[PDB]
């Protein structure tokens, strides 16, 4: 074997793409993390894919959890464990001490041990194993030196064997040393860090290889998510700029809108609606949303700010009747607070829904209601991972930011997303003779021409009424505007 | 080969041995050592730059969740 | 000699520039760093490179 | 001098100032720091002064390091101690430990080092001794106690003996303990501490004086580096005020400007150019260093932003040829990033620069660039830096500023160095009915009257051409004025009708 290192896929969704094809075959792996990081879970479900997918069968060898409960948990992620040991296709090395016992047993059973794994590996025709928590075995009187032989023993036998491994550590602080003794750091051939960050008092999971001796791999942390179906994650990074572009248009819901935008936002864009609070940007999706209902789509709707009973409400008020919307199955209503969750919980959550409606429009209920209490460098990466997605299936995005200063505001938007934004939406208000008018703009279309003048519009029963450019004032864009009433030519 | 069961003083003596006897020989050596934090000591044990004519640093530094590469000659 | 320090070239991109003509001849040079940050690469690559362009036969020591 | 204890010069570059005079004879420094520091070049530099310049012999106690490597890594900086081995000048005392050696030796051969010691210094006459790495010695097996106890009688034997020790010792972190044991602090006169902070990725040693017990020294943290000459300290704090002032003036290389400037800048003085980006600094210093060459002085520029290659281009396309002021051997163009080492490092350089050269003219394109990255602290320290060499020497200077915002800038320094300046130029564009145009204006002169008008000028093949000024105008610095006319027609040269020619003949 003169050729490149040989990798063996997880099928953990996104763990073979961080890591340009997965652990590398017949060597080590180390999984390391503060209690609650996945660890116990990522082997697990190492194993699994393993079997139900490449009859690969695995050896697991825990030295803690009874093996009755490793099965009992697993019903978690919807699968059996007792199935798979009854067809002889997982074997659960039962390891862990009983409630009895005596001492003075080191190096002791590491070695017998080393023959009952080999053992099971023969037996069962073992490719996959895994060992979770080989930490608690030497937390019984050792220190590093003494740890760095026991576990160096092992891996070597298993290398010889020929099994592609997994081991487990736990560690104490999240960014401190890599494992309990610092030690195993070195004696993997690849490391892996499962981490939970707390921060904000919400917290984010995040997997990252340190190394993978042989190959290249994904430096940095990626988030992921534990679910029904497992461990998940995101490698944001790892998605591609290869998404496709169509000239083929689709209405905004205000004509006299599609006829500014020249002909209506393109299939494949993201359009941004800017706006003070009030502007009437919810107006505008529920319009967005109605016309995806009228062509018999199935568009979706995420609010995070008003909930369903309201937005029914001043829905109805407007003329579109939602209850229908959501009787003939075209239209999809979400609603949580950004509270309720992070990002990372919420990137999933809208991917998820999309797959279980397959929509052809989609529109976020305020952004910046999203941005709300987290760093910009954290929600920069959500809207790329929303935004990215609905691109590259073909989903037209329009979504909501609510300025932070009505009138005379310097930026469409603030966490600096309009460089993501294909076209753009900007409603704002206008004091003109002491009463606020306000005014919409398509302040920027990548493929079309769409109108440059800014015209005022006002909001009835029947919804938006796009009106006229206030083509005799001054300085509109500031909100304030001033009457040029120039004195003709003065004759 | 000093995890094993040894302390500083020891190992500081250890390389002093290796790193000299291999000076004698004339043959221009380059060794690679272990640490634990990106900025923390620049060996393992607190000795072995002080006992090297030449120390190079290869940092990993995190920030930002992505990781930059650097090297540096102390 | 009886002059400066002679140094040997490592042909590793760069290094060889910052340190001013590569490793001191007759000396070991301690690339110490955490795990997955180069070093043994940083070993073979001194090795190899010193075969591969001055045919300078080289030691690896694991 | 006042002060109740007898120093010795090292005769290293700053030290003698910081230390207030050198070394205290009779007693021991504790020079100790971090890794790749500076530590025992300081040693060795101490001892090797002391003999090539006071004819005073010194013992060199290694430990770790060879006799030989002292020998082979100190020609590095051209010292050829093997010579003074030789000459017996110094004596360098091996002590280091052995490649096939036991294990337990580091008490009674420390009652053992002292006598070996005191034979040296007896036998060569030695005045200066330097301990390299007595950490190393402790480094077997030892705690603080046995460390306080065991330097002790070391130095103390040594101060009877009479010799002025120097002491080396290494310390894990940069900020924290002095010493490893954090015991040698304590037991010796004084302590000496070199780092290597990091910050920014890049590197800046300093040495600092705790303590001298007895007299008085420089305070904190002082930037020194290490050349082909071995170390070097900038007391950037010990440079009083006191340089000398003539109201003598020199060409700005613009003539109109002169006028501008009460008959030219002075020559000494420091001259500030500061203007939002593509207003025409770059251009002023040329002209600047063109004219010192045109007198035949000399002059050095240190671009940090253009190359010598493009420095050239637009300075012929400007006029002047700088490719003969660097044959006739009248300009020197340096040219260098500021990304290219810390502060600590260009500050010399360009004092390098200037004492090679011997100038008597100085520009500096884009202080503002170096002010890159770099702390406002440290920028303001390195301002006064090389302001400070250039105002005691007869330099004039002219540092260029270019501000971060064009138009609507409420501050023509951003660093705030308009105290240290002397005289500033200052350029700006000027939104004049669609187009825009720029405007030079000389804002102060210490000395001088200089015009208080806001003028206009125009860039040519031929140069920055003096025009007049908006007095037509509000809101001029503005960026966009405001045109509010009382005349404008008035007279100048009213008469309509036919008043000009053409090309074919007047
Ligand atoms: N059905 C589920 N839905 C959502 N989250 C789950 C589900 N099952 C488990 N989890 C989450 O996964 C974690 C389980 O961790 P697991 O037992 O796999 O190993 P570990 O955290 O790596 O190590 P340790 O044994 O110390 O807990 C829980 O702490 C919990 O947050
Ligand atoms: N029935 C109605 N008739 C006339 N105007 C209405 C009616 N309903 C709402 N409006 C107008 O629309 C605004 C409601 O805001 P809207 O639901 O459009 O979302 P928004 O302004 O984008 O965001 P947010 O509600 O979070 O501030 C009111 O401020 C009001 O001026
Ligand atoms: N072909 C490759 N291309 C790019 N990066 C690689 C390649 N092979 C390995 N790497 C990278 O190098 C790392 C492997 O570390 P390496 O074997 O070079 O030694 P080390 O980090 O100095 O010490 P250790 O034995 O602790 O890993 C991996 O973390 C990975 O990111
Ligand atoms: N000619 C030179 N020009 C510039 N730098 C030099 C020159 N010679 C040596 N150096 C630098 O001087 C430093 C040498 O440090 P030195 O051997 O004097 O003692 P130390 O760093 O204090 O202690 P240790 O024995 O633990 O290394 C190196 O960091 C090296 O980069
Ligand atoms: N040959 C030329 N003819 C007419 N005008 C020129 C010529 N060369 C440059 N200019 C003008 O001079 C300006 C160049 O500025 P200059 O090189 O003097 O330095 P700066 O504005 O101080 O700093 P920087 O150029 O680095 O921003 C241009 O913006 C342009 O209007
Ligand atoms: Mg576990
Ligand atoms: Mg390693
Ligand atoms: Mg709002
Ligand atoms: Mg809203
Ligand atoms: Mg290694
Ligand atoms: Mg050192
Ligand atoms: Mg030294
Ligand atoms: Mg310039």
């Amino acid at each position: 074997e003169h050729q490149a290192i040989a990798k063996m896929r997880t099928m953990i969704e996104g763990f073979d793409d961080i890591s340009h094809g997965g652990l590398p075959i017949g060597r080590s792996t180390l999984v390391s993390g503060t209690s609650g990081t996945g660890k116990t879970l990522f082997s697990i479900q190492f194993l699994y894919n393993g079997i139900i997918e490449f009859d690969e069968p695995g050896v697991f060898v825990t030295f803690e959890e009874t093996p009755q409960d490793i099965i009992k948990n697993a019903r978690s992620f919807g699968w059996d464990l007792a199935k798979l040991v009854d067809e002889g296709k997982l074997f659960i090395l039962d390891a862990s001490p009983d409630p009895e016992g005596q001492e003075v047993v080191g190096g002791f059973d590491l070695s017998a041990l080393i023959e009952r794994i080999n053992y099971a590996i023969q037996k069962y025709r073992a490719r996959r194993v895994s060992i979770d928590s080989v930490t608690s075995v030497f937390q019984q009187y050792d220190a590093s030196s003494v740890v760095r032989r026991e576990l160096f023993r092992l891996v070597a036998r298993l290398k010889q064997i020929g099994a592609t491994t997994v081991m487990t550590t736990e560690r104490i602080e999240e960014y401190g040393p890599i494992a309990r003794y610092g030690v195993e750091e070195f004696v993997s051939d690849n490391v892996v860090i499962l981490r939970n960050v707390l921060e904000g008092e919400r917290r984010r999971r995040t997997l990252e290889i340190l190394k993978l001796r042989g190959t290249s791999h994904m430096k940095g942390e990626y988030p992921f998510t534990i679910t029904d179906h497992g461990i998940n994650i995101f490698p944001l990074g790892a998605m591609r700029l290869t998404q496709r572009s169509s000239n083929v248009r689709v209405s905004s819901g205000v004509v006299r809108l599609d006829e500014m935008c020249g002909g209506g936002f393109f299939k494949d864009s993201i359009i941004l609606a800017t706006g003070a609070t009030g502007t009437g940007k919810t107006l505008l999706v529920s319009r967005f949303v109605e016309n995806a209902c009228a062509n018999k789509e199935r568009a979706i709707l995420f609010a995070y700010e008003e909930s369903r009973a309201q937005l029914l409400r001043n829905a109805y008020s407007w003329g579109m009747d939602f209850e229908e919307m959501e009787r003939q199955n075209l239209l999809k209503i979400v609603c949580a607070y950004p509270e309720s969750a992070g990002l990372e919980d919420h990137l999933q959550i809208i991917k998820s829904e999309i797959n279980d409606f397959k929509p052809a429009r989609i529109a976020i209920d305020s952004l910046s209601a999203l941005a709300r209490g987290v760093s910009n460098n954290a929600f920069r990466q959500f809207v790329i991972g929303v935004t990215g997605y609905a691109k590259q299936e073909e989903i037209t995005g329009l979504f909501t930011n609510t300025s932070d200063q009505f009138m005379g505001a310097h930026s469409i938007t603030d966490s600096h997303i309009a460089e993501i934004t294909d076209t753009i939406i900007l409603l704002q208000y206008v004091e003109i003779r002491g009463e606020m008018s306000r005014a919409i703009n398509v302040f920027k279309m990548r493929g079309s021409w769409h109108d440059k003048a800014i015209r005022e519009f006002m909001i009835s029963d029947k919804g938006p009424d796009i009106k006229d450019s206030f083509r005799n004032f001054e300085r509109i864009i500031s909100g304030s505007p001033t009457r040029i009433t120039v004195d003709e030519k003065s004759e």
